């Protein structure tokens, strides 16, 4: 009789630790969202769902798995031989489908051009769908689980035990079921989340975000008046209200065609004589020739096709009155953040990130396709410029800092969510390969070392339950709001504060 295992001490200890940690942590997640209305976000409603799935399996499956792995015997009868494996797979499905909808919700918010944000009622409905789908697609698992009894002995049996395992009537079905199980609970959702989070990362960290250490007013000297006077002097222009465009020259993207048409519109107006235009860029030679014809015709229009250093551009932002951003399409809007940080108040098409950045007290928005709209906005800016614009310049700087912090907050949430996904991928990797190798490829049949293989399965099961314990710990280290509410919990229980 084989009896005892060398690793039972650590398996029992690790299950006790994970049980306590997973139960308390996931309950506190629920408590944090339920007790604090400011935590009620679609992301956090999904996170609550994850914690409910983890509580479910922590209570109904973890204790059974410990006993089975230690004893290789099923003590809990026929109904629980079906119910517990069913709950386990339903919870895995809930976890991976919840993680998936977390990722899709973030992709629409951050990556989609209209930046969709889901209501809490909509999130709840999604949560209901997740549970219904999961309970339905795991019905086969409940069907296939069976207890078998074994009679060990030579002649007359004197003892017996019952084990709980899958019952297949052919070699094809278990292969197909467990192929699908790997794809539905692990492989497909992971691929979906890696792709979605790669674009999110790419938008949040690399295409969006400004060098807040380079683009600031502190590197500028003297008053804005002194600097504008000297900029126009260096550019051979008279004093006046100064508008700047900087960007590649194209039709349908950066809008220089709209600005140049708008300049033609303005040029027959008496107000045109008070305005100065600085047009910086390169591209379509037909658009370049249009700009150069206008610069030659009009003393108050300057065109720069040469490459400027970043220090030079920063001086421009810190000298001009207004920056004109007549984009058709502008997902990120670095010009607006850069210009606003240096006090230049933006006149921009209401598209994309420009519409996100610019408010009614921090710039002038115009229809992205309309040259007459841009001309009217430039005229309004001239009249604004007849008075002190300092309050407006301060509003721009403050708004740009606030946006930068806002980008930063989205980064912290996204980084935390990617860590959760990574920890899910790791914790479920071992069981997934063992399950595929065993059920699809028929390995471990011949038990030349059944001991090592059984040990690998027991570690892999524990690691699955450890995932339930890890998620609240991740939120504590990577989320300041969860950390504070966790702290509130520990103080209400150990101390009794009730904050
Ligand atoms: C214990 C445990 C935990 C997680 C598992 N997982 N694999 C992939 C994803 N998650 C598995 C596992 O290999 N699964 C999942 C469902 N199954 C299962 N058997 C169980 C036995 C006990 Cl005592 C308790 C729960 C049980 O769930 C039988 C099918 C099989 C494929 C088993
Ligand atoms: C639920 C569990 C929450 C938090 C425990 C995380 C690990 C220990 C944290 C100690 C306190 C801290 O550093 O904030
Ligand atoms: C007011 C109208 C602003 C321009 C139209 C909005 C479209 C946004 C976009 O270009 O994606
Ligand atoms: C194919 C699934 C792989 C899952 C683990 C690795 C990726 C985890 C999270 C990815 C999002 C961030 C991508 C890189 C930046
Ligand atoms: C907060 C008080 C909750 C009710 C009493 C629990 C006592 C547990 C303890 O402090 O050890
Ligand atoms: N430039
Ligand atoms: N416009």
């Amino acid at each position: 009789y084989l009896h005892p295992k060398e690793y039972a001490w650590v398996l029992i200890a690790g299950y006790i630790i994970v049980f306590v940690v997973a139960l308390i942590g996931n309950v506190l997640v629920c408590v944090a969202v339920w007790k604090n209305h400011h935590m009620r976000t679609v992301t956090n409603l999904f996170i609550v769902n994850l914690s409910l799935a983890a509580v479910l399996v922590t209570i109904t499956c973890l204790p059974a798995t410990l006993v089975v792995d230690i004893t290789e015997t099923w003590f809990f009868g026929q109904s629980l031989c079906k119910v517990i494996p069913y709950l386990q797979t339903v919870s895995v499905s809930v976890s991976a489908l919840t993680l998936s909808c977390i990722a899709l919700d973030r992709w629409y918010a951050i990556c989609h051009p209209l930046m969709f944000k889901s209501t809490a009622k909509r999130a709840l409905n999604s949560i209901v769908i997740i549970w219904i789908v999961s309970c339905i697609i795991m019905i086969p698992q409940a069907i296939v689980m069976e207890c078998s009894t074994v009679f060990p002995g030579l002649a007359d049996k004197t003892t017996a035990f019952t084990v709980c395992d899958e019952r297949w009537g052919g070699e094809i079905a278990p292969k197909m079921y467990h192929i699908c199980f790997f794809l539905v609970t692990y492989a497909a959702p992971l691929c979906l989340m890696v792709l979605l989070y790669l674009q999110i990362f790419r938008k949040l960290w690399c295409r969006q975000g400004i060098d807040c250490s380079f683009w600031n007013e502190s590197y500028l000297t003297g008053s804005r008046d002194e600097r504008k006077k000297s900029l126009l002097s260096k550019f051979g222009m008279d004093e006046g209200v100064t508008f700047m465009f900087i960007g590649r020259f194209d039709r349908g993207q950066k809008g220089v065609d709209v600005l140049l048409k708008a300049i033609e519109i303005l040029s027959s107006k008496k107000e045109f004589q008070e305005m100065r235009f600085i047009i910086i860029g390169k591209g379509d030679p037909e658009l370049e020739g249009w700009a150069r014809s206008l610069e030659e015709k009009h003393g108050n229009v300057k065109v720069i096709t040469e490459m400027l250093s970043r220090e030079f551009v920063r001086e421009l932002y810190g000298s001009v009155d207004f920056v004109i951003i007549p984009s058709y399409f502008e997902p990120f809007g670095l010009v607006a953040l850069e210009a606003m940080c240096l006090g230049a108040i933006p006149i921009a098409s209401a598209v994309g990130g420009l519409r996100d950045i610019i408010t009614n007290e921090t710039g002038i928005l115009v229809k992205a396709g309309d040259p007459g709209e841009l001309a009217n906005a430039i005229l309004k800016a001239l009249e604004l410029s007849r008075s002190d614009l300092s309050k407006f310049r301060e509003n721009c700087k403050k708004r740009a800092m606030s946006f930068s912090k806002q980008i930063r907050a989205r980064r912290k949430t996204a980084r935390m969510l990617m860590v959760v996904v990574l920890v899910f991928a790791i914790c479920y990797a071992p069981i997934s390969i063992l399950n595929v190798l065993k059920r699809v490829f028929g390995m471990f049949a011949h038990t030349e070392d059944r001991e090592t293989v059984y040990a690998w399965f027991a570690f892999s099961h524990w690691l699955v339950y450890a995932n339930s314990a890890a998620n609240p710990i991740i939120y504590n280290f990577l989320s300041g709001k969860f950390r504070e509410e966790f702290k509130a919990a520990f103080s209400w229980w150990w101390l009794g504060v009730h904050h």
